């Protein structure tokens, strides 16, 4: 490690780029850290800082960069020194060390400053906060001590700081438990949503936050959060319908809202009471012809089959274009039974091999779709097995889908595949072993 002592002495009498590298690999480092400090209290040097801080005993780091220093650095006019302080703070041990100072407060002050244009500083602060937010004392400093501030930034709805706040909440929600959840910061009232409409970028951002919020509730299994967010969901739908008073919503925000309604149709709730009401009063799936394809690609297929079976029956036909609809509509048995009569081996076999495989890979995903494939479209299975030139297929998508179809079927087991087991295994073997 004599390579680091050289750097320590070539500052007192390319190279940094090399230390930066020779450090991704792995005595007393204070002296070296002290110097980088002096230089900062006056770009590439930062990558060196971000490497050496983690690998050191934080007590050591804390001797050079004291709480008082960090504070001073953050209050300075020197961006690089601010980034460096962020790296130091990010590596706090224990993570709750600075939770009793105003360090977090200042991190937030800089974070929500519209005047800050340095995207590198913003992410550094966001990484610091993410890292430390596993600690409960850091969450207390954030959501208790700084709640009034966060809520005021929330109320600004000023473009630059609003985007940052939304990122902040999404990041933070990962670490929030039921008892710590505070509506006033994570949720928006009806009145705030109507207000965000005046600047459609803010509203669009708010729509995406909610989509992601519901997505995260579903992924993290935080269903206790639903009772807090679902009360304003009908508002997004009413605005989507109200083109007379709120034309900017359909005009600029149709797609982001469609994604939201996709999530709403999937919330763990008392049998679509919420979505059924939103659909009945506002969305009216089926009434606007230009939206039908999208509704059939996005909305819960079980909902679609119970409340809009006529649409599903009439509108869906097999083609390269309806593969989006196919992936969605077939993920519920009952909804699949509503499109079953639109398939035949002949209809599928007319498609170019790429789409055949996309269709087939889709049908191999579930028990009931596979059964139908084996029992009703064996000639399509024959096209899947092939003539003996599939190993010569150059298109990456085609190979990807075929292989995935082969895999999906094999995952079903020998007993359920009958006479197809051996040929499937054989074809899969040739695909992944090169033959």
């Amino acid at each position: 490690n004599l390579l680091t002592q050289l750097e320590n002495e070539l500052n007192e009498d390319t190279l940094l780029r090399k230390c930066s590298l020779n450090l991704v690999t792995v005595m007393d480092v204070k002296p070296l850290l002290a110097t980088i400090k002096r230089f900062l209290t006056s770009d590439y040097l930062l990558d060196v800082v971000d490497k050496l801080v983690p690998m050191a005993d934080f007590d050591d780091v804390l001797e050079v960069y004291s709480a008082e220093d960090l504070v001073k650095a953050l209050r300075s006019e020197i961006d690089p020194l601010k980034v460096a302080a962020c790296r130091v703070i990010e590596n706090s041990q224990p993570k709750g060390l600075f939770a009793t100072s105003n360090i977090i407060d200042i991190l937030l002050d800089i974070l929500f400053d519209e005047k800050v244009e340095n995207d590198k500083l913003i992410t550094a602060i966001e990484k610091a906060l993410e890292r430390l937010s596993t600690d409960e004392l850091i969450r207390r400093r954030l959501f208790d001590n700084n709640l009034p501030y966060l809520v005021s930034v929330k109320g600004r709805m000023e473009t630059v700081s609003f985007v940052r706040l939304i990122d902040f909440l999404t990041i933070e929600f990962q670490f929030i438990s039921g008892p710590e959840f505070k509506d006033i910061i994570f949720c928006f009232t009806k009145e705030e949503i109507l207000k965000s409409v005046e600047d459609i970028l803010v509203f669009i951002e708010l729509v995406n936050y909610y989509t992601k919020f519901l997505l995260e509730i579903r992924n993290q299994d935080k269903y206790w959060a639903l009772r807090h967010v679902k009360k304003i969901l009908p508002v997004f739908a009413q605005l989507f319908e109200d083109t007379e008073n709120y034309p900017d919503v359909r005009a600029f925000s149709t797609n982001c809202l469609l994604q939201l309604f996709a999530e709403v149709s999937r919330i763990e709730e008392d049998e679509y009471s919420l979505f059924k009401t939103m659909d009945k009063d506002s969305l009216k799936i089926g009434s606007e012809a230009k939206l039908i394809t999208e509704w059939l690609e996005l909305i819960n297929p079980q909902y679609l089959v119970k409340y809009h079976k006529d649409v599903v029956e009439n509108y869906f036909h097999v083609s390269g274009y309806s593969i989006g609809m196919l992936r969605n509509l077939s993920a519920d048995e009952e909804c699949f039974n509503a499109i079953r009569n639109k398939f035949s081996a002949e209809i599928v076999l007319r498609l170019p091999y790429l789409e055949q495989m996309q269709v087939v890979e889709t049908l191999t995903r579930y028990e009931y779709t596979s059964k139908f494939l084996l029992n009703e479209m064996p000639k399509v299975m024959g096209s899947l097995i092939g003539d003996g030139s599939a190993g010569a297929i150059i298109d990456l998508e085609t190979v990807h889908y075929r292989n995935s179809a082969l895999r999906n079927l094999l995952d079903k087991g020998e007993e359920k595949l009958s006479v197809w087991y051996e040929p499937l295994l054989r074809e899969y073997s040739k695909a992944v072993n090169g033959k």
